């Protein structure tokens, strides 16, 4: 296992100036001819010429049109092509090769592969080496001249980077297309698409230069009518980057292409973005509401890669520089487009659940790691989502005006993470009106792993009208740093007058730079309730040390969506932790009788208050009636007994339900007209995020009412199944799990879903997530009847991943759930190591569970590690997760 270190970076001893590709696609094989116009760099020390090349079948290789001989002049071990230095020229030379690859049987979905009837490429991060020989690293900038040939019937549409400069016929029913892309680019931004694609098109005219831009969205013929929303999102993305960042698209054409088989959401390439079908295609009739926010964000994300990618990555350790930034730009875009507070809330909810788990797991790493073995395991929620929060904090610190200045300085001057911090430091100096002000401490956000803990204590003096906020920050030591240093933590705060719910001070961002600090406020007429970390201004554990009474007041009257949301969350956690220990204590002591502390009555009253408030947001309401995610809860519990937590959740839901179920039912009925309005059902460009939030609320309330066995709720469930919206009649399936009509809706909703590839995958998720006692028997049914031996990641993930969130069933004390997923992981690892690693996600919290379940998970992981044919990808991941 070769380990790459960040501190060991050195520029290549070679230069690649021009790439001339000839990709000839045939029925059983794809022939790739490549001519590399190379040179010797100043960093050269007469070393061997080593190319990356994985799984390549060599027909012949040459230097200056002279064939090289195997063994005497070069060696190849299916991974590296080593050409001995004595046969390597000392000036400008040309390296040529012809290799054979097989996209048809490339089930790893990396490099060049075939998805259904579409040939597509995936080169990030180390995929280009699976297509042809190359110095496969992002700092190798080169020009590209690509020619693609194939059978005209099977692959009438040919796409690649740059301008299509020639189209020609080939004897035998074949055709060819030449693409020249003059601007320098790294090889992971190379792409090629071949297939029988249909499209929707539009013309975008830029804001300043008024350049006309051809926009194309591609898919297979069957689902071409699901491309409308993606096209609209693309238009929205371009306009936003123009309006907010003042950036225009540089090329004359942009292509979006959807494929059925894809490891992640999408990928960016210059002028040619390639999407997972579930993140590009949608229709009101064949998609749940989630697809619309999903497509918006993903289409936006890959577009925001364009302008930065056009002018500025030194090495893969700087991954968070382009990903953290893009996701940040993606999130700013989504918030502006959706105009809903739940958008920002959704991002925070994901970070504090998924990423916080990772950052306290053995897999914990900084957003810029010091080392890696597999680059495929580098693309984590830490690099992406914590990285985004780090990039977002720049905006919070600098403000909108100065941030755009710092951003413009970054784009114009350029790279590494330090380069971006430098540009922001320049804006920081301007804002602070001082050249001695710096952001050197801020770099610790890039190098320090783990989640910081921020705790508070307060003091108010009525006589002097003086309010003090004592802040403390702390990060637990891990395997990355023995000693943790204080970070630059921006704390957006407000002060709420508890008597009238008014703001007491203007916008304020506390700059915590030390381990602890005391912030004092004068002329505070009355004792305030602090509104801390507004908008979640820092990726930290917040310990407000407020009473439930104070939290309730914030929940009702604070202006900031997150602090309201977080206050409700904190009230829940306090209740959860209390009831958990009470349930646990009874279990450990085998008590015949015991007591549970009821849910705060005033808290329940506050929920009723907000719910019955017509001017309150529907999406926000859905959050406050829902307990915190299980993966968020586990961060606050040692040796988590999943059964006890399940009992705890059940009791708390029942407590609140016993009070508010009538309110829940009344709202479910009254919300129907606006939530399920069909006015624009066949207007595929009309998306109402507020309306979809109303359906989110209705479906959430229906779920609560179903679990509570509300009187005659089955009637509502049945009628809900007749709704035109997939979000509704799929919800009816899952909530009917507690009734004898589950399998009736099972067949009904299957018939509705089976003829759409993406919709069926949503049906699989719904079944997988169904709260059924016979869930293991049901999963077997999906395997034999629906899933079978499919190698489609969307199919495999849909069947198994939602099931892993079943607290009671997946964590069955027998370990049957752990054994099931482990078998799926090992099975998947044979053809797709990346997806196999994705399926390991349930095991990420293994050392946080009770001792018995720790043992069970560890055994299955050790079993997987003992598999003789385990991939390096999977091996490295499990080794790090099990601290071996
Ligand atoms: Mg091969
Ligand atoms: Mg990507
Ligand atoms: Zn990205």
């Amino acid at each position: 296992p070769k380990i790459h270190y960040r501190k060991d970076y050195k520029p290549s001893g070679f230069i690649i100036n021009q790439v001339t590709l000839n990709i000839n696609i045939h029925d059983q094989e794809t022939i790739v001819r490549s001519v590399l116009d190379m040179d010797i760099s100043k960093h050269n020390v007469g070393e061997d010429l080593v190319f990356d090349g994985v799984g390549l079948k060599i027909n012949e290789i040459s230097i200056n049109n002279k064939k090289l001989v195997e063994g005497e002049e070069y060696t190849y071990d299916n991974e590296f092509l080593t050409i001995f230095s004595k046969f390597v020229p000392k000036s400008k030379f040309a390296f040529s090769s012809e290799v054979i690859i097989h996209p048809e049987t490339n089930y790893a979905l990396t490099g060049l592969y075939k998805s259904k009837n579409i040939i597509v490429s995936q080169c990030e991060a180390t995929g280009f080496r699976r297509i042809t020989f190359f110095i496969d690293r992002p700092d190798m900038m080169a020009k590209y001249d690509v020619t693609v040939t194939a059978d005209k019937e099977k692959y009438p549409v040919l796409l690649s980077n740059g301008d299509k400069v020639n189209e020609f016929e080939i004897p035998g029913g074949r055709h060819g297309a030449r693409f020249n892309d003059p601007p320098l680019k790294p090889c992971y931004l190379f792409a090629v698409v071949a297939g029988d694609l249909k499209h929707l098109s539009a013309t975008y005219i830029t804001k300043y230069t008024k350049k006309k831009v051809e926009l194309y969205v591609f898919s297979e013929e069957k689902y071409v009518s699901k491309l409308q929303w993606a096209l609209e999102c693309l238009k929205k993305s371009m306009a936003f980057d123009e309006d907010y960042f003042g950036l225009e698209y540089d090329l004359s054409r942009l292509n979006l292409v959807a494929v059925s088989d894809f490891n992640v959401g999408a990928s960016e390439n210059k002028g040619l973005n390639i999407f997972n079908a579930n993140s590009l295609l949608a229709s009101k009739k064949n998609s749940i509401d989630f697809s619309y926010a999903r497509i918006l964000t993903v289409v936006g994300h890959e577009y925001f890669h364009q302008y930065t990618g056009n002018r500025v990555l030194r090495d893969w350790f700087q991954l968070t520089l382009k990903e953290g930034l893009t996701v940040h730009r993606e999130n700013l875009f989504s918030e502006e487009m959706t105009k809903t507070v739940t958008t920002r809330l959704s991002h925070v909810d994901l970070l504090r659940s998924v990423q916080f788990l990772e950052d306290s797991s053995p897999l914990s790493h900084p957003i810029r790691p010091e080392s890696y073995v597999s680059m495929e395991n580098f693309y984590t929620t830490t690099v992406y989502d914590k990285g985004s929060e780090v990039m977002r904090m720049y905006l919070t610190i600098l403000g909108e005006e100065y941030y755009k200045k710092g951003f413009d300085i970054y784009i114009k001057k350029n790279a590494t993470c330090e380069d971006f911090n430098y540009a922001m430091e320049q804006a920081y100096k301007m804002k602070k009106a001082d050249n001695s002000a710096n952001l050197n401490q801020y770099l610790l956000w890039f190098s320090q792993s783990g989640t910081p803990h921020v705790s508070f204590k307060y003091n108010y003096d009525a006589e002097k009208k003086q309010y003090s906020i004592h802040v403390n920050q702390y990060t637990k030591p891990d395997e990355n740093q023995k000693e943790k240093k204080p970070l630059f933590i921006p704390i957006s705060v407000g002060l709420i007058n508890p008597e009238n719910g008014k703001e007491m001070i203007s916008q304020t961002t506390l700059e915590l730079t030390k381990e602890s600090d005391t912030f004092v406020f004068n002329n505070i007429a009355v004792k305030p309730i602090p509104s801390l970390f507004r908008g979640f201004s820092a990726p930290v554990y917040i310990e407000d040390q407020l009473t439930d009474e104070e939290r309730i007041l914030l929940l009702k009257y604070d202006s900031d969506a997150f602090v309201r949301y977080n206050s409700c969350t904190n009230i829940y956690m306090k209740q959860i932790l209390m009831n958990y220990n009470e349930f646990l204590k009874a279990k450990n002591e085998k008590l015949e009788s015991f007591q549970l502390t009821p849910v705060n009555a005033q808290f329940i009253d506050a929920i009723k208050y907000l719910l019955e408030d017509p001017h309150a947001d529907a999406g926000f309401k859905s959050y406050i009636v829902s307990l915190p995610q299980d993966r968020y809860i586990i961060n606050f519990v040692s040796n988590l007994d999943t059964d006890v937590l399940a009992d705890t959740k059940e009791y708390i839901y029942k407590q609140i339900g016993d009070k508010l179920n009538d309110v829940y039912y009344k709202m479910f009925k009254s919300l129907e007209a606006k939530a399920d309005d069909l006015t624009y059902f066949n207007d595929e460009s009309h998306v109402d995020f507020d309306q979809m939030n109303m359906r989110t609320l209705r479906n959430t309330l229906l779920s609560l009412l179903s679990k509570a066995q509300y009187p005659n709720i089955l009637n509502e469930i049945i009628e809900h199944s007749k709704s035109p919206y997939p979000s509704n009649w799929l919800t009816s399936l899952s909530v009917s799990a507690y009734f004898d009509k589950y399998f009736e809706l099972y067949d009904k909703t299957y018939k509705l879903s089976k003829d759409d590839e993406l919709l069926l995958q949503e049906w699989l998720k719904t079944v997988s997530r169904s709260d059924r006692k016979d869930i293991y028997e049901i999963l077997k049914k999906l395997e034999n009847e629906v899933l079978k031996d499919s190698k489609n990641p969307n199919d495999i993930r849909a069947v198994y991943l939602p099931f892993t969130n079943n607290l009671r069933r997946f964590h069955d004390i027998s370990g049957k759930g752990y054994k099931l997923i482990a078998e799926v992981i090992t099975k998947t690892d044979k053809f797709n190591p990346m997806v196999a690693t994705q399926l390991c996600e349930p095991f990420k919290l293994w050392n946080k569970l009770d001792t018995k379940r720790q043992e069970l998970m560890l055994n299955e992981m050790n079993t997987m590690l003992q598999e003789p044919q385990i991939s390096n990808n999977l091996k490295e991941y499990l080794l790090r997760l099990t601290n071996k």
